C-alpha cells in the first residue's frame, strides 16, 4: 500500500514507483509545503513557516510552477526535462514546495545522504518537476530533493532598502534548506550529510549559499554546475533604485518613495504583475537604446541580511563554507541554447570583427565590458585566422569565458586558497536528447550535464551504449562526493583534488584529468577588467 | 517668406516650406492630415467613415502617432528602415489614420505633377508613415510623394470570417486614403489622373491586393510591389479563420458564443488591453513550440467578399484585376539578415546540416507552407549539391526567400503579363552602407535593403560614397519615370527591358544590366512540388 | 565628507551646511522615519516602530507631506515657510518622518537642548520641511527637530469606540518624541532636555501632549503659540458618530457598524480619500444650512488613551508631573490669515450690528456661541463706537477672543495654579515676510511670530535692522526657556513668570512686561458661556 511519512507539520502520503533493475521501490513524494503561501501581504517579505495540517495530506500531484512566463517556463522545462514526456506545468504564486525522491527503506530507519537540487532558469523561470529523481535516487541510493524558489519579480524584486530588500527567492531556498534539516530522516535521509547542486541560475544560487551566513549548517557539500556568484549577469551591483522603478512605474505604480512602490506592487493581481514582467521583456538581449541601461533579469542583490556585500569583496574575506566544492563548466556554454532562447543576433556564420565589436557591445547586459575594452577584447579572440566562418565561433567562446568559464575558475581558485577540498570538470558531450533544431557540431552546450547527472538515459528511450556508460558514471561520482565530498571511487578514472596544480576531469566520451582549466582566459580577462 | 496654406475639401491646412540642398525650389511638407474619422469605439472593426470637416486653419506641421502596435518592435523597424539622419521617435494611438505630404509644386501656379503614394511595410503588424521622409525624393523628381497610414494589428485585420467583422480593415483604410487623393491632391499641386501605389513587403503585398480589389477601381494608374505580393503566403490568410479569432478573444478574455458576442467584447477592451493581447499572441515571431501549423504569426488580409471576392490565386486565374502598369521586383537575400533577425530565427551556429535544415523547415511552416513529407525532398533540392556546413544555412535562406518572395513575385508578375497589362520586373543587389550595424558585411540585397535608394537616404543621411548617392539617383528616376510614363524608361539611364514573354528584367545594383528569365527554375520547381 | 550618524536602527547620511557668522556648520538630516509606514492594514492605527535598515540611509532629500488638500497645503507653506525659496513637496500616506538640524560637533560628546517642533495647519494640512531649523540650530546652538504626523481623515478619523478611536496623528507625535527619546543622543542632543513647541493645531497638540499620560517623559518642557488644548474648534467633544458617519457615506461606504465603516474606508484609494476631504470641503465656512452641524475640520476627540477626559477636566486634577509650560497669542489672531484662507464672508469690510450677528451665528463651528446669547457677545463687543469700520475690527476681536484669547489665558491660569512655571505673551509686530495680499494695516495677525522663532531676517532677503533685532530676542528667549525653563537671560528686557499678578511679556518692537492679558475677556466669556 501506499507510503506515509509523519512529517512535522503532518503526514504525507506519496506513492511507490520501481525502476528497471530495482527490486526496492523509490518512494516519491509531489508537492510537499515548506513554506506558508507567498500571497497577497507576504509578497516581498522572506518565507515563513508553512501551517501543519490534521489528517494526511495527498502528495502525489506535481505542484504548480512558480509565475512566470508561461511560454518560457515551457519551452526550458521542454529542453532540460530528464523525462520520457515534459509534464505541463500549471502557474501559482503558491509555489513554494518541494519533491522527494527516496530509496531508502521507510519501514526500517535509514540515513541515506540528501541531495537538494535548485534549477535553473535566471530567476525567471523554471520548476522542480522538470527534474524526475528516480534514476539518480535508485541507482546511486541517494535520497533527491528537487524544490522550488520565488522567480522575477516575484522574488527578487528590490528597491535597495528596508522596504524590500530582495532576495525573496533566495531567502526561500535557504526555507527549503532548512525544512529538509528538520524532515527528511523522515524520509530516510540523513540531515548531517546534504549536498546542494544546481545548474545556471540554479549553480548560481548554490554559489551564494556557500557566501551567505543564513546558510550555515544547512548543507555540507556543493556542487555548482555552470554557474557561479561571479557570473555578472544573475547577480545586480550598485544601486538598483532605478530598476525597482522602472517595473513599479510598468506596473503602473507611483514611485513618490520605496514604501510607496512596494506597497502599490502588493495590490496588483498575479496576472498584472505576469503582464509587467511580459511588457519588461526580460531574458531577450536589446537591441536598441544603451545596452548599459538595458537589464535582461531581476537576479541577486546586496540586501544586507543574506549578502553582506559583493561575493568578491567576501571570497577576499575568506569567510564563508569552507566545505567541498565542485565547480565545473560545459565546453560551450554559449553554443546554441542560451543564444537561441535570448533571441541573440546571428544568423550568417560568416562574423567580420567589425559586426563582432557591435554585439559584444550590444551584449553589454550579459558580459559587461566597457566599450573602450571591446577591440582589445574582440582582438584577443577573433584575431586568429581571417576565417570569417571560424570567427563567430571563437566569438562564441569569448562569451562563453566571461559569463562562465572565467569565474568559476576564480571561484574554485578562492575556494581552494581558503583552504578547502576544491573539485573541477568541463563537460564535453553532445547527448541524443539535444532538440532538434540544435546543429550536430555544437558539443558540450549549456545544460548537456544534466543528462547524464540525472540519468536522463534510463528514464527516455533511445539513448546510445555511450550515453547510458556516460550517465552511469557522472551520477556516480556526483553521487560519492554527495556522501565523501569526494567523487573519486572504483572502477572511475581518478579526478584529482583542485589544489595548485589545478587538476580538474574533463568529462566526456573520453573522461581523463587535465590541468590549467582556461589559465589564460582567466590571466587575459582579470587584466583587462583590472583596466 | 510666409507659410504654405492649403484649402483642402474638410478644411485649410498649413504646412512649412523646407528645401533640400541643390534645390532652389522648396518643398512644401504637411504632416498629420486626417483622411477619415478616428476609428474610435463603435469604429473599431468597422469601415473607415468621411473625416469630418474643420471651421478655421488645421496645424499640419507635426507628426502624427502611429497606429498601436508593439512600441519596441515598431520603432526598431522604425530605425533599421528610416531614410532620415535621425529616427523621429513615435506615439501610439487608435486615433491614427493620417498621412503625410511632400510637394514640390509651386503652390502658386497651378501644378498637376505625379502622385506616388507610399504604403509602408511591417507585417502589417507594425510601421509608421512618418518612417519614410518623402522629402529628397519630390525635390529629386518632382513629383508628389504621399505616405499614408492605416489601422495595424488586430485594429486593422481582425476577422470573425462572417459580416458580424469580415475583415481587411487596413486595406480599406487604404483605399480611403487612396479616395482621399483623388478628391485633394490638385489642392497640393498633384494630378489625380496619374497616382502610382508603391510599397515594401506588407505595403507591397497591399499593393497587390489593391490591384487585385474593386474598392480599388479608378484609384491609382501606376503599382510598385517592392519585396511583397498578393501570393506572399504568410500576409493572406485562406481557410477557416474563426479558431484564430477565437483564439484571440478567448486571449482578450471574451466569450466565443457567437461571432457577435466576439466582436462587441472586443469593442470595449481598452487600447492598452488590445495591446496586451497582441503581445500574449507573441506575434511576429516564430513559435518554437507546440504544433508549427496551429502557429499564427500575424493576422493578416481575408476573402472578406468586400475588398476580395475569390483568393488572389483565383481572381488573377481569370482576369479580374486591373491592366494597369505594374512593377514588382525582389532583393537579392530576402530571407537575408533583417527578417529572420527580427522573428528569433534559431542559428546561433551559423552553420546547418540536412537534418536540423528539414526540422526548422517544418516550425517555418507559417512562413512557407510546406507539409512534412514535402520538406524532405524539397530541403535536398536546395541543401544537397555541396556537403558544406555553412553553405547550407546559405542555400537554406534562399529556399525561404524563393518560397516567400521570389516565387510569388514572379508568378504575380507573369499573369499580369498575360493579362495583356504592361509589366516589369527587378532584383535588387546591393549592400547599402547605412544597414545595420550588427548585420554581417556578407549580407547583399537583404530585405528592404532598396529602400535607402527609392527614398534617397543618400541625401539626407550623411557619409555614403559616389556609388550609393549615383544608384539612390538611377532607382528614384526609375521610379519617377515610371509613376509617370508607366515605364521606368528614361533618357540617361540603363536599358530597362519590359518583362514579356522573353522575361527580361533589371538587376539593380552597383552594375545595373538588364538580364531574363529571373527565377524561372524555382517557379518550376515550386510549382511542382506544391501541386503533390 | 558629509556628516554620518548611527541610530538605533541604522547609518544616517545628512549634509553640512555653514550659516553666516557661525564656524561649526549645522549637519541636516532630512526624512528620518520614526515609524513603519501607515499604509493599508496599518491606516486608521496606532504608529508602529519602523523596521532597521542595513547600510546608509542616506536623508539628504525632503519627505513628503501627508496626504492633504495640495493647494491649501501649498498656499501655508508659503505664508508660513523661513526659507528664502518655498519647497514643493509631494503628498503621500508615506509621510512619517521628521528632520533634524544639529549645531553640535558630532565627532565630540555634545547634550544640546533639543526643540520639537509640530507644525499647525488645523491638523488638516501642513509640514515639518516648511520650517528650516538653521538660523535657531545655529544662532542659540540648540538642536531643532521638525516633525510630522498624519493629517485630516488619515490622522483624526473616529467612530467614537475602539474600531477606530481618533486622534492617530497625535500619537504620530508622541511616536516622534519616543524616537527622540532614543535617538537625539546620536546627534549632539540631550534626551533629558526635551521641550515641544508648536502653533495653531500645533500649538493645541503640544497643549494636548501636556494633559495626557502617555507623554508623561518624553519632553520637559512646553510651548503653545496660539492654539490650546481649550480652542474648542480643534477639539470634537459629545457625539463624533455623525461626522464619521458623514464621511463614510461621502467615501462611498456603507454606515451598518462601526466596525464596517472602518473597515470599507480602509480599502479606499489615498486619492479616493483626498476626493473625499475636498467633497467635505473642510477648512471653509460653510455659508449654507445650519451651523450648529458644519464640521470644519476633524480634530482631536476624547479618545480613552490619549485623552481619557475633556481638556477642561483634565487641567483640574492636579497631576504630580509637571512641566514649565509657555503660552502665546497675537495681537490680531483672527487678523487676515485665518478668515482668508476660510473664505469669510467678511468682504465689504464694513459692519453693522445686525450682519455681525448673522456673521456671528454661521461662525458656530469656530466660537460655538449659542444663537441666544449672540446679541450679548455682539453688543458687548460692537456697541461701543458707532462706525462699521471700528465695528468690523471688533468683531474680528471677539472671534480672536474666543478662538485663542481667553482658551489661552484659561490653559495658562491652571497650569499656575498646578504648580508648574507658566508664562504668557502677545506678539504685536507686523513683518516684513508678510504677504503682498496681506494689507500693512494687520499687526500680530496669526502665525506672524513664526519668522521670529525661526530667524527669517537670516534667510530671506529684506530685513531691517529692527526686525533683526526682534528675532535674536525672540530666538533666545526660546532657547533659554529650552533649557531653563526660564526665557530670562543676559541682554533680554525682563520676562515675569505668570503667577497671580497675570503678569506677561508683550513683544514686538518695543518688549516690556504687562499684567492682567485678556483679563477682562476671561471674565466677560466665562460668565456669557455659562447660561
Ligand atoms: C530557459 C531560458 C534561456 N536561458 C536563455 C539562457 C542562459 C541563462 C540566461 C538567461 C537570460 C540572461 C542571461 O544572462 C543568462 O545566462 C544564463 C543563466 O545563468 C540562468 C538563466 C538562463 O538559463 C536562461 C535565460
Ligand atoms: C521586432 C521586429 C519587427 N517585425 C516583428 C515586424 C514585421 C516583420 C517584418 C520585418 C521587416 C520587414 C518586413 O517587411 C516585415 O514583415 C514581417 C515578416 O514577414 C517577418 C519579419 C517581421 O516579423 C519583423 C521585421
Ligand atoms: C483652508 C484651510 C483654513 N486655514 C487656512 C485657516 C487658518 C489656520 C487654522 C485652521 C484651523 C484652526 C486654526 O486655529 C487655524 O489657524 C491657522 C493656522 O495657524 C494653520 C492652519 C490654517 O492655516 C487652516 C485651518
Ligand atoms: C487526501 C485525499 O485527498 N485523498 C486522496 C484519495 O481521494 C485518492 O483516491 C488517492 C489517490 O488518488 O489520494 C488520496
Ligand atoms: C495646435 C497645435 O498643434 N500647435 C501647433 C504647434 O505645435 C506648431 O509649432 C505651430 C507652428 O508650427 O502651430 C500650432
Ligand atoms: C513653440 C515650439 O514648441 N516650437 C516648435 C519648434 O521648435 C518646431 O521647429 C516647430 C515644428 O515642429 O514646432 C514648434
Ligand atoms: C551617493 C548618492 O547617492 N548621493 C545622493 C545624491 O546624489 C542625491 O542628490 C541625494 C538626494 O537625492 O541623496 C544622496
Amino acid at each position: 500500500s501506499p507510503p506515509v511519512v509523519d512529517t512535522v507539520h503532518g503526514k504525507v502520503l506519496g506513492k511507490f514507483v520501481s525502476l528497471e533493475g530495482f527490486a526496492q521501490p523509490v518512494a516519491i513524494f509531489l508537492g510537499i509545503p515548506f513554506a506558508k503561501p507567498p500571497l497577497g501581504p507576504l509578497r516581498f517579505t522572506p518565507p515563513q513557516p508553512a501551517e501543519p495540517w490534521s489528517f494526511v495530506k495527498n502528495a502525489t500531484s506535481y505542484p504548480p510552477m512558480c509565475t512566470q512566463d508561461p511560454k518560457a517556463g515551457q519551452l526550458l522545462s521542454e529542453l532540460f526535462t530528464n523525462r520520457k514526456e515534459n509534464i505541463p506545468l500549471k502557474l501559482s504564486e503558491d509555489c513554494l514546495y518541494l519533491n522527494i525522491y527516496t530509496p531508502a527503506d521507510l519501514t526500517k530507519k535509514n540515513r541515506l545522504p540528501v541531495m537538494v537540487w535548485i534549477h535553473g532558469g535566471g530567476l525567471m523561470v523554471g520548476a522542480a518537476s522538470t527534474y524526475d529523481g528516480l534514476a539518480l535516487a535508485a541507482h546511486e541510493n541517494v535520497v533527491v530533493v528537487t524544490i522550488q524558489y520565488r522567480l522575477g519579480i516575484w522574488g527578487f524584486f528590490s528597491t535597495g532598502d528596508e522596504h524590500s530588500r530582495g532576495n525573496w527567492g533566495h531567502l526561500d531556498q535557504v526555507a527549503a534548506l532548512r525544512w529538509v534539516q528538520d524532515n527528511i530522516a523522515s524520509f530516510g535521509g540523513n540531515p548531517g550529510s546534504v549536498t546542494i547542486f544546481g545548474e545556471s541560475a540554479g549553480g548560481e544560487s548554490v554559489s551564494v549559499l556557500v557566501l551567505s551566513p543564513l546558510a550555515k549548517n544547512l548543507f555540507h557539500r556543493a556542487i555548482s554546475e555552470s554557474g557561479v556568484a561571479l557570473t555578472s549577469v544573475l547577480v545586480k551591483k550598485g544601486d538598483v533604485k532605478p530598476l525597482a522603478e522602472q517595473i513599479a512605474i510598468t506596473a503602473g505604480c507611483k514611485t513618490t518613495t520605496s514604501a510607496v512602490m512596494v506597497h502599490c506592487l502588493r495590490q496588483k493581481t498575479e496576472e498584472e504583475l505576469l503582464e509587467t514582467t511580459l511588457k519588461m521583456k526580460f531574458l531577450s538581449l536589446d537591441l536598441q537604446g544603451d545596452p548599459r541601461e538595458s537589464q535582461p533579469l531581476l537576479g541577486t542583490v546586496i540586501d544586507g541580511m543574506l549578502l553582506l556585500k559583493t561575493p568578491e569583496e567576501l571570497q577576499a574575506e575568506r569567510n564563508f563554507h569552507t566545505v567541498p566544492y565542485m565547480v565545473g563548466i560545459n565546453k560551450q556554454e554559449f553554443g546554441w541554447l542560451i543564444p537561441m532562447l535570448m533571441s541573440y543576433p546571428l544568423s550568417e556564420g560568416q562574423l567580420d570583427q567589425k559586426t563582432a565589436m557591435s554585439l559584444l557591445w550590444k551584449s553589454y547586459p550579459l558580459v559587461c565590458i566597457a566599450k573602450e575594452l571591446i577591440p582589445e577584447a574582440t582582438e584577443k579572440y577573433l584575431g586568429g585566422t581571417d576565417d570569417t566562418v571560424k570567427k563567430k565561433d571563437l566569438f562564441l567562446d569569448l562569451i562563453a569565458d566571461v559569463m562562465f568559464g572565467v569565474p568559476s575558475v576564480i571561484v574554485a581558485r578562492n575556494h581552494r586558497d581558503a583552504g578547502a577540498p576544491t573539485y573541477m570538470y568541463e563537460f564535453q558531450y553532445r547527448p541524443s536528447f539535444s532538440s532538434d533544431m540544435k546543429p550536430k557540431t555544437v558539443i558540450g552546450d549549456h545544460g548537456d550535464e544534466l543528462f547524464s547527472v540525472f540519468g536522463a538515459p534510463f528514464l527516455k528511450e533511445g539513448a546510445s551504449e555511450e550515453e547510458i556508460r556516460l550517465s552511469k558514471m557522472v551520477m556516480k561520482f556526483w553521487a560519492n562526493f554527495a556522501r565523501n565530498g569526494n567523487p573519486n571511487g572504483e572502477g572511475l578514472p581518478h579526478w584529482p583534488e583542485y589544489n595548485q596544480k589545478e587538476g580538474y576531469l574533463q568529462i566526456g566520451a573520453n573522461t581523463q584529468a587535465a590541468q590549467k582549466l582556461k589559465d589564460k582566459e582567466v590571466a587575459f580577462w582579470t587584466n583587462l577588467f583590472a583596466k
